[PDB]
């Protein structure tokens, strides 16, 4: 899938440090709140979880994609990509992350479909690489445009 399709515009983003573990979920989110792909909830939800638990969607080492069902307050389909240069610790995780993938949908089935197409990134640890190497929001969203 093209995964250019679920990245709005202002999805991408390098950072130096997230300020907490619940402004690094912010910072994942915000880019999609501020096009109503989502309401406040849906982070507040991944948030609470987090702090409950731990991080849901841990892919490899640094690596994770805050999202939460579209129930918990998705209004569209889209993505966001945050590196934080010095990363943050998340609660219960080995840890701290340094790259974040933020996915919102309106449907189970528009989730599945963003899913598989960030599997193309998430799961290729030579695009693990890249993204977490990236000295800016440009080499971020090359990898995106490669997809």
């Amino acid at each position: 899938m093209r995964l250019s399709d679920y990245f709005p515009e202002s999805s991408i983003s390098v950072i130096h440090s997230a300020k907490d573990w619940q402004e690094a979920i912010d910072f994942s989110m915000v880019s999609l709140l501020d096009k109503n792909y989502i309401s406040e909830n849906y982070i507040q939800a991944i948030k609470d979880s987090t702090i409950n638990n731990g991080p849901y969607y841990i892919l490899a080492p640094g690596v994770a994609m805050p999202h939460a069902r579209p129930e918990c307050g998705a209004l569209k389909t889209g993505m966001s990509l945050t590196l934080l240069e010095q990363g943050v610790y998340f609660p219960g995780n080995d840890e701290p992350i340094k790259l974040l993938i933020g996915l919102s949908a309106a449907d189970a089935d528009s989730h599945i479909g963003a899913i598989q197409a960030l599997s193309e990134l998430l799961c290729e640890e030579e695009i693990l690489e890249q993204l977490l190497t990236a000295s800016s929001e440009k080499q971020l969203a090359d990898i995106i445009s490669r997809g």
